[PDB]
């Protein structure tokens, strides 16, 4: 089997973007945001506090004659940017695209935390790294693709997410017309329940490819490129007047400002970044200083290939019995 679904973004910054996913029996479709660096599957419900729903589109388990609460099961997950979410645990039929998983554990709110509250157009997260971090208990579940993965043509997903514009996620195969030149795969870690790899460097503007080892994460659900102090000083030291601001949370520029490509490597291959891509604008309403989206990692932990360099790219999460990584230009 395969599927195929149109993944479009939010917004005018590309802040993230949303995938219609049918659940149940009859469909209820939920925009979920699709995410590379979490496990769980869990959606805005007719459980959820009513006054932290605002908009979304909710799921009611006792109108799908397929759901089954799953007894006594419970999860709680907290993000990298501080969002949270808790709740029950329903199996239900699920389909993305055509592709369709029985038996999928949905993971019910009843407890959203104020920005998913405040943001109306995501009605739910659907994860797609290691089922090794899914957070229901007592009983761990599977992700949407673990529970895919033996059907699928071939045990792979593809990303291709657009700049300012709709994109593809396809499961079980790989589009050959989505891309240009070669896919170049490169090793992943599953040590922390990430898609994990190396970077082998990067370029700012024309300027010449510093070779260097960057671990980090391939990270489709944070919006901004978090990559080492260093690199990140490097690049904004091309735009004139940009600095760092404690008081925005992190590199600020002039709205005037032109901004340059940043290359990274992905084995000898090399992907580039538009400059247009790293502009997130301006920093509030009016404001001539635009918020930079390339940022420091420094106070994360771990470095993060979110949604600046992904769109970049057309992105193979290879699932097989070792997974690996691929990236070509497109
Ligand atoms: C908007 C870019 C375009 N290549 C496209 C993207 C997603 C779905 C269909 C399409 O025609
Ligand atoms: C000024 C841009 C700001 N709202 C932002 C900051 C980080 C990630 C996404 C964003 O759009």
């Amino acid at each position: 089997s395969t599927g195929s679904a149109t993944t479009t973004p939010i917004d005018s910054l590309d802040d993230a973007y949303i995938t219609p996913v049918q659940i149940g029996t009859p469909a209820q479709t939920l925009n979920l945001d699709f995410d590379t660096g979490s496990s769980d599957l869990w959606v805005f419900s007719s459980e959820t506090t009513a006054s932290e729903v605002d908009g979304q589109t909710i799921y009611t388990p006792s109108k799908s004659t397929t759901a089954k609460l799953l007894s006594g099961a419970t999860w709680s997950i907290s993000y990298g940017d501080g969002s949270s979410s808790s709740g029950d645990v329903y199996t239900d039929t699920v389909s993305v695209g055509g592709l369709t998983v029985t038996g999928q554990a949905v993971e019910s709110a009843k407890k959203v935390s104020s920005s998913f509250t405040e943001d109306s157009t995501i009605d739910g997260l659907l994860g797609l790294a290691f089922s090794t971090l899914n957070t229901v208990s007592p009983t761990q579940q599977k992700t949407f693709f673990d529970n895919a993965k033996a059907s699928l043509d071939s045990p792979v997903f593809t990303a291709d997410l657009g700049y300012h514009a709709p994109g593809t996620y396809n499961f079980g195969f790989i589009d050959t017309t989505a891309y240009t030149g070669s896919i170049t795969y490169t090793a992943v870690s599953t040590k922390q329940g990430f898609w994990e790899w190396t970077s082998t460097g990067y370029a700012v503007g024309s300027g010449t490819f510093k070779s260097t080892s960057i671990d980090g994460i391939a990270d489709t659900g944070t919006t901004l490129l978090y990559l080492p102090a260093t690199v990140v000083s490097a690049y904004w030291a091309q735009v004139s007047g940009a600095k760092s601001s404690s008081s925005v949370g992190g590199y600020v520029f002039p709205c005037s400002a032109t901004l340059p490509s940043f290359t990274f490597g992905v084995g000898s291959a090399r992907i580039v970044i538009p400059g247009d891509y790293i502009d997130f604008g301006p920093i509030s309403t009016g404001s001539s200083s635009c918020f930079g989206g390339i940022q420091s990692s420094a106070g994360i932990g771990i470095n993060i290939f979110g949604d600046v360099a992904l769109k970049a790219a057309f992105v193979v999460f290879n699932g097989a019995t070792t997974p690996t990584l691929g990236f070509a230009s497109k």
